[PDB]
DNA sequence: AGCGTCCA
DNA sequence: GGTAGACCTGGACGC
DNA sequence: GTCTACC
């Protein structure tokens, strides 16, 4: 198919959004385990599906440059202002990251040191369905493998969008696509392991037991506590996956995922131990205390601070 | 050499 | 509620 | 990382 675009080579097809590197580093956000659907198909150029369309993104010092492949047999043209607003919303650019970094660094000198090297790590605002099923796939697993599972899940069950070069892009599957009694066995052939049943069972639960797609909007409008509790009803969603979804798709900036990385960070970089449990290893009680510890330390956007340290820890 | 354990 | 261990997969890599 | 079973 047509080639993946670069900014320098097809300038007529790109438009910019004001966005300095202090506010965003694509290379520190897009491959760091928030979204699993972005690939650096050309040096410094990241391609993926954003609001039912394929986009390529690249940065200069003060601007985020965007191009869209509409794939409705229309003539090529640069993104419109309305189309760019979707990119703006996806990166939540109304939030000023430099001021959060200053606050987090002021209360936490360890954060300040890490942040000096890892500028521009912000939080994507993801589709709730894509976020839910991607993080169901993420549990007890590594980002490289998760990325392939999500890719194959979309290849098999999501709509075909367009082909660029050798890469056929697919939308994320609908709930209905994932709910049939045949889907589990298919997801097992696609290598999802025991999470195959979690994905299909969770799609069925939402459609059959929670009122369908509107439930996720209900949770977006609910409190952190209410949304986090409700998600845990789903098979494969425990407190950590629920926190991932709250933080990254349901607009709960205080939600703090606690995985193997955050637990190692707490022990190694903060010398933290639980004080609400005599036993100190990971458990429901100690994982809960650790999330509360990070909220007490970092404040209302603690989950965003978590994203900085998580992204940094992937590179060590 | 590549099996088998560790780990995400 | 606390605790322990099993669990799909496949890359890293010690031996 | 979540589930299931047992105390
Ligand atoms: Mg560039
Ligand atoms: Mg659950």
């Amino acid at each position: 198919g047509p080639g993946h675009r670069t900014l320098a080579s097809t300038p007529a097809l790109w438009a910019s959004i004001p966005c300095p590197r202090s506010e965003l580093r694509l290379d520190l956000v897009l491959p760091s385990g928030q979204s699993f659907r972005w690939r650096e198909q050309s040096p410094a150029h990241w391609s993926g599906v954003l609001a039912d369309q394929v986009w390529t993104l690249t940065q200069t010092e003060e601007q985020l440059h965007c191009t869209v492949y509409r794939g409705d047999k229309s003539q090529a043209s640069r993104p419109t202002p309305d189309e760019l607003e979707a990119v703006r919303k996806y990166f939540q650019l109304d939030v000023t990251l430099a001021q959060l970094y200053h606050h987090w660094g002021s209360v936490d000198s360890h954060f300040q040191e890490v942040a000096q090297k890892f500028q521009g790590v912000r939080l994507l605002r993801q589709d709730p369905i894509e976020c839910l099923f991607s993080f169901i796939c993420s549990s007890n697993n590594n980002i490289a493998r998760i990325t392939g599972m999500v890719e194959r899940l979309c290849q098999a069950f999501g709509p075909r969008l367009i082909q660029l070069d050798d890469v056929t892009y697919h939308g994320f599957p609908s709930l209905q696509a994932l709910a049939g009694p045949e889907v589990e066995a298919h997801l097992r052939k696609l290598g999802l392991g025991y999470r195959a049943r979690y994905v299909s069972a969770s799609a069925r639960a939402i459609l059959e037991e929670q009122g369908g797609l509107a439930w996720l909007q209900q949770l977006r409008e609910s409190s952190y506590e209410e949304a986090h509790k409700a998600l845990c009803i789903l098979p494969g969603v425990g407190t950590h996956v629920a926190d991932c979804i709250c933080l990254m798709a349901l607009d709960k900036p205080q939600a703090v995922p606690v995985d193997v990385h955050m637990w190692h960070i707490a022990q190694r970089d903060y010398s933290w131990h639980p004080t609400t449990s005599q036993a100190k290893g990971p458990s429901p009680q100690t994982n809960k205390e650790l999330g509360n510890f990070f909220r007490s330390l970092w404040g209302p956007y603690a989950g965003w601070a978590q994203a900085v340290l998580f992204s940094a820890d992937l590179r060590q």
